[PDB]
RNA sequence: GGGGUAUCGCCAAGCGGUAAGGCACCGGAUUCUGAUUCCGGCAAGCGAGGUUCGAAUCCUCGUACCCCAGCCA
């Protein structure tokens, strides 16, 4: 429950509404991100929980900012998250003729006029946060003139910026949005849905309430920046001949630490090429989170966990991570991979290897077991061998043994180095029937793999607030390693994620991995303390 | 000027009745993943008054922060 669901209850009880009808209206000017997922779970979850409906509407009022690429993706991510919208997908542009007819009703009613103040002029006349605005000299034209002037605008008779339709409200309002807001402006730009049938486009404030009203939205849910705009939303509906009046409720938008959640900044990372694309695994987009290895289910739990309030907030990465870990910890099958490999030779082992039975999920036998090859020339992670160590360092020491994962207890008794004194091979001896701990990979049956270790995109908790957010990008957000995975991973499918024991949850990077060079994405590492 | 928000490190309940839950964090028990699971601990309600038997929940005075001067959304 949240303040909005409590409002909905009250409405239902009082009898103000018998059903609920919400909507998610993203402008198609970028890809969806985790914040949108908060708005999606909210609007679609509420709908289904109350057995109501929720529309997907593309608020496409600004042609020069949108693209058909984005609409195809948005539907995609909405469905991927697990939600279904009511009826066909809606577009604000589906109401372009209705909006126009309404502008004419306002004009006829005397509440709108065609203003000819330049774009700089309008701002000069607008007033300030503490100084009232002033009426334009064109404010008092006749209904007849406004009707003709507006049509002139519609027919392409005016150059861009040369005219616009404004609402005749109150230029001294303490609410800046009520100081004769613009309803329509001239843009000779082709629209992704209506082509070039229109040269004048409606503004958000005029478009949003009418679309909602027409669709029968019972609760228009949006973020806090639109708190001031509500006054205009109610004005527009109070002043046109329309049968319903959806009510608006605002909540705080999600902010996630170490990341930027704004289409404009996410666009820049994409445009300047500082990430592979909108779907780069380090991106906070739904597609990036997906490519990274997140489950639509873990994102929904995330939204369920963070809540819906009016308090501004900034969630920590730890919280999101807890969600995906909680999912993959139970569902992911274990496997063996080595990110940094140092050769280890068990001179005590004779033969060309053998096979060892390995569990697919330690704490869950039902997931089955697999047969993995063992031998005397394996691979281990460098961090596992230390010539020296305290009572706590549990791995391999140059005068001690350790349990090779799902296999034998071995004991390092020598080592060998190269020029820089870097070790190249560790010589050990194994025990007969020996079946800390360490994962491994037999060098003979080792699938060469490209591992991708991701990290926070930015090096500061609040990159948005930085002077130039791009200069604070983390140079280690991605660190590509060549390692070795046990041969079973040979059949990894870009879709499932396995747990690389003692390392993290990886998923076949569904973007670069060829049949020859598999590329794996590290979704999230394990909790390490 | 106006609109909003002020609870534990981060979120977030409680809506006059005597402070939930999650994440983080500090311990302990398990464990062939220093993981998991597992129990145990953890603070708190902007200041100042004011009504009340009693408020985090009501009221006033402040204070702090956030949003609004796109022919963006
Ligand atoms: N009255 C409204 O809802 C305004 C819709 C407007 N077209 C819009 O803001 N376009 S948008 O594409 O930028 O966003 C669409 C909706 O996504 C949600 N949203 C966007 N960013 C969000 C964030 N960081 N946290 C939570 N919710 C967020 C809002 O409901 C937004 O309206």
């Amino acid at each position: 429950t949240n303040f909005i669901r409590q409002i909905i209850d009250e409405d239902l009880a009082s009898g103000k509404h018998t059903t609920v009808h919400t909507r998610f209206p993203p402008e198609p000017n970028g890809y969806l991100h985790i914040g949108h997922a908060k708005s999606i779970c909210l609007n679609f979850g509420i709908a289904q929980d109350y057995k109501g409906q929720c529309n997907l509407r593309f608020d496409d009022t600004n042609p020069v900012k949108e693209d058909i690429e984005y609409v195809e993706s948005i539907k995609n991510d909405v469905e991927w998250l697990g939600f279904h919208w009511s009826g066909n997908v809606r577009y604000s542009s589906d109401y372009f003729d209705q909006l126009h007819a309404y502008a004419i009703e306002l004009i006829n009613k005397g509440l709108a006029y065609v203003d000819e103040l330049t774009p700089e002029q309008i701002r000069e006349y607008r007033g300030t946060l503490t100084q009232p605005g002033k009426n334009s000299p064109y404010r008092d034209r006749s209904v007849e003139e406004n009707l003709a002037l507006f049509e002139k605008m519609r027919a392409g008779g005016f150059e861009e910026g040369k005219a616009c339709l404004r609402a005749k409200i109150d230029m001294a309002s303490p609410f800046i949005v009520m100081r004769d807001p613009v309803l329509y402006r001239i843009k000779f730009a082709e629209h992704h849905q209506t082509g070039n049938k229109w040269c004048i486009y409606p503004m958000y404030d005029f478009t949003h309430c009418i679309s909602d009203a027409l669709e029968g939205i019972t609760h228009s849910l949006c973020t806090l920046e639109f708190q001031d705009n509500r006054r205009l939303y109610d004005w527009v509906l109070d002043n046109i001949t329309i049968p319903v009046h959806p009510r608006q409720y605002e909540f705080s938008r999600l902010n996630l630490e170490y990341t930027v959640m704004s289409k404009r900044k996410l666009n820049l990372l994409v445009t300047d090429k500082h990430v592979e694309g909108w779907d780069d695994p380090r991106m906070p987009t739904i597609s990036g989170l997906r490519r990274r290895g997140y489950t639509a289910a873990s994102i929904r739990e995330f939204c369920k966990r963070i809540g819906v309030t009016k308090q501004d907030n900034t969630i920590e990465m730890a919280s999101l991570e807890s969600c995906i870990r909680e999912d993959l910890n139970e569902n992911a099958p274990r496997a063996m991979a080595v990110i940094d490999p140092v050769k280890l030779v068990i001179e005590n082992y004779q033969g060309e290897g053998e096979m060892v039975t390995m569990p697919n999920h330690p704490n869950k036998p039902e997931m089955g077991s697999r047969q993995v090859p063992f031998s005397g020339e394996i691979w281990i992670d460098r961090a596992d061998f230390r010539e020296e160590a305290n009572k706590q360092y549990k791995r391999l020491v140059l005068g001690k043994e350790v349990r090779l994962r799902n296999a034998y207890v071995i004991k390092a008794e020598r080592v060998e180095k190269d020029a820089e004194g870097n070790i190249t091979t560790i010589f050990c001896t194994y025990d007969a029937d020996t079946l800390g701990v360490i994962h491994w990979v037999s060098a003979a049956h080792a699938l060469p793999v490209e591992i991708r270790l991701y990290d926070r995109l930015f090096s500061v908790p609040n990159p948005g607030a930085a002077d130039d957010f791009l200069s604070v990008i983390n140079p280690e957000s991605l660190v590509i390693k060549q390692g070795f995975a046990e041969p079973s991973l040979k059949d990894a499918v870009a879709g499932k994620a396995f747990q690389f024991e003692r390392e993290g949850y990886f998923c076949l990077d569904s973007r670069h991995s060829t049949a020859e060079k598999p590329v794996f994405n590290r979704t999230v590492g394990l909790r390490d303390t």
